[PDB]
């Protein structure tokens, strides 16, 4: 129950703290937790979405840093450039002229956070977001496609599975065609239990792109499988929520649930 988990968040965290998350949950979080957010029903323009999306789509370390940067610079952006165009502001304070290289800059373990820490930050990552994560991650691109297609079985006739995304998957989980021809999946990944670290990956051809996810116990209707590329596989969302793999020098797990996870930025 979301209200319960976000009411748990209220007590754990502080009124000044931010929760970083997608805007669809902006209001619920502010209501249940009584904390600040980056976006919400009333504030989710492209320029807005970029920051939650980045710290949800990029690699853990990159997301850890943006979380801190975006929060600190948005807060400050309430006292010139810092108003309207917060990414430029932070680039100057890092003397980076090229948007793409600064952003790539963030993935490095050797990135200095000059700006002081002024408040706590939490990541909120609900299961149900998978169904929309494709749209979430799209906003971490300045506007080179990605792939995050979730699907449920329509039928299972023969040794194949008629996935809802027009895809036809083999029962050994090693190929699909989409009504055409075979293309080996990079690896196989099945989630026996999220709350628990119950999963396993089977390497099956390196030069292959798409990963395949089997959600043996999806409590989410319409999300039984996930087909994703190497990038989405890298995201903090997949790695941290689904695979429950995270750096304990970057994040603290303060709320574990079947339905959602909450991490405390430690930086
Ligand atoms: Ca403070």
């Amino acid at each position: 129950n979301e209200a319960s988990l976000l009411n748990q968040l209220k007590n754990i965290a502080n009124r000044e703290d931010y929760v970083v998350t997608w805007w669809d949950y902006g209001y619920p979080v502010r209501y249940y937790s009584d904390v600040k957010t980056l976006v919400d029903g009333g504030k989710h323009l492209g320029k807005d979405n970029f920051f939650p999306s980045f710290a949800l789509s990029k690699d853990e370390q990159a997301a850890a840093n943006m979380a801190r940067l975006s929060v600190e610079y948005t807060e400050k952006s309430f006292y010139d450039i810092l108003k309207s165009d917060i990414l430029q502001a932070m680039m100057k304070d890092y003397n980076q002229s090229n948007v793409d290289l600064f952003l790539a800059s963030l993935s490095k373990p050797d990135f200095k956070i000059d700006t002081p820490k002024t408040r706590d930050i939490y990541l909120y990552m609900p299961a149900r977001m998978s169904l929309i994560f494709s749209t979430v991650a799209s906003f971490s691109f300045i506007n080179k496609p990605f792939t995050f297609s979730t699907a449920y079985p329509l039928d299972v006739k023969n040794g194949e599975i008629y996935l809802s995304n027009g895809v036809v998957l083999s029962d050994d989980f090693r190929s699909f065609k989409i009504g055409d021809n075979v293309v080996s999946v990079n690896s196989i990944v099945e989630i026996n239990s999220i709350k628990q670290g119950e999963y396993k990956i089977t390497p099956i051809d390196d030069k292959a792109q798409f990963y395949i996810f089997y959600l043996k116990d999806s409590a989410i209707p319409y999300a039984q499988f996930i087909l994703m590329d190497k990038t989405m596989f890298n995201s903090a969302y997949v790695q941290m929520f689904f695979l429950g793999n995270y750096d304990k020098n970057l994040f603290d797990l303060v709320i574990n649930s079947r339905d959602a996870k909450v991490f405390k930025l430690k930086i």
